[PDB]
């Protein structure tokens, strides 16, 4: 089926080009992640994006287990992604972090394990370690050694594929130029949308056989902790809205289809049954070449996540 279209990764594995985003803010009860991940699988999502940080791998794993038990899907039909959180970058912490995620989700392996971010944080139990003055505490880790620990996780069969997230070109090149590299990252999961389309990074990744995976492809959830309320709302963009009317679709569907036609694997978060099912209709239509150029013109270099807690980190990927 067209809905189960995949891209071949540089390690031979396959990744579905449309993925379900599972992050919800901590004020959303965890029971919802369980309910909506089941809804996503029912609608035809097979790529599910989670992370230790999201405090939901148990619920996402329960949803997968439930849909396997009622015969909707086999484990082999699901592409499950987890992410190493930034307090676990030190190489001796990597494999135990992955094994803990597997235990929470009650899975035997992940299809994809990512370094969540290059911005290392102080090791410990707290996900957001902070000093007496409230500032998040940074750590300094050679991410090449983190990657070597990820490579051992793939060789152990705990992760079918490994990749990175929120890396810029310089940080990617550091991994790719590493002496004795065994596995290249299969992907780089980054913020990517018509207001921040990452064409330069996309061209770099294409030249290296690295898939760019787009998050916040619908403009982010605009969480007040990190998103400026005065930033423009992506789905209210006049060009996207006119394209939605011309195609008799929605602005969200235009934004998702834009990514598929430029070779980007796209994530979409929804906790609403009707929008979850609408988002799978991205395979039903096509943007013209002129439509694509129009959307290409919307780039504003706008990353919705903006905070001096990020920007002061030595490994902050933007500039
Ligand atoms: N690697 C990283 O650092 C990183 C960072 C950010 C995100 N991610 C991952 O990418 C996923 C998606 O990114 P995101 O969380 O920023 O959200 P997003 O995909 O950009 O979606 C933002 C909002 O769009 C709404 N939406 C979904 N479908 C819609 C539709 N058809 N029409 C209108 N609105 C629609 C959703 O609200 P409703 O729920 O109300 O439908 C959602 O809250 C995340 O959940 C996470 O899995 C990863
Ligand atoms: C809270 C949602 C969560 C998710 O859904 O993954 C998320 C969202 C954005 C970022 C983020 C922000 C700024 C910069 C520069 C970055 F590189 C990554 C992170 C990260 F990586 F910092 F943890 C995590």
């Amino acid at each position: 089926d067209s809905k189960h279209q995949c891209v071949k990764l540089n390690d031979g594995h396959f990744m579905p080009v449309l993925g379900f985003g599972t992050y919800a803010p901590p004020e959303v009860p965890r029971s919802k992640a369980l309910e909506v991940t089941k809804l996503a699988i029912e609608a035809g999502f097979r790529h599910i994006d989670s992370a230790h940080l999201y405090n939901n791998e148990e619920q996402v794993g329960l949803a997968i287990r439930s849909k396997i038990a009622d015969g909707s899907v086999k484990r082999e039909d699901i592409f499950y992604t987890s992410k190493l959180w930034s307090t676990f970058h030190r190489p001796e912490l990597v494999r135990p972090a992955l094994e803990n995620s597997l235990k929470k989700a009650q899975l035997d392996y992940v299809d994809l394990y990512l370094i969540h971010s290059p911005m290392s944080l102080k090791p410990g139990e707290e996900l957001s370690p902070t000093d007496e003055n409230g500032k998040v505490i940074f750590d300094i880790v050679d991410l090449c050694t983190t990657w070597e620990a990820m490579e051992k996780c793939k060789d152990a069969g705990l992760a079918k594929s490994i990749g990175v997230s929120n890396f810029n070109r310089r940080q990617l090149e550091m991994i790719l130029n590493k002496p004795g590299l065994k596995y290249k990252p299969v992907c780089n999961q980054v913020e990517c949308h018509p207001y921040f389309n990452r064409s330069k990074l996309l061209d770099f990744c294409k030249s290296k056989d690295i898939v760019l995976v787009a998050y916040s492809a619908l403009g982010s959830q605009r969480d007040k902790r990190w998103v400026d309320p005065n930033s423009p709302v992506l789905l209210e963009d006049p060009v996207l809205c006119a394209l939605a009317k011309k195609h008799k679709r929605t602005p969200a569907l235009i934004a998702l289809r834009y990514q598929l036609q430029r070779g980007v694997v796209v994530l979409a978060k929804s906790y609403n049954e009707q929008r979850i099912r609408q988002n799978v209709q991205v395979f039903e239509f096509q943007l013209t070449a002129e439509d694509m150029k129009a959307i290409d013109g919307l780039d504003r270099n706008l990353h919705y996540f903006n905070s001096d807690s990020f920007a002061s980190h030595p490994n902050y990927p933007y500039s």
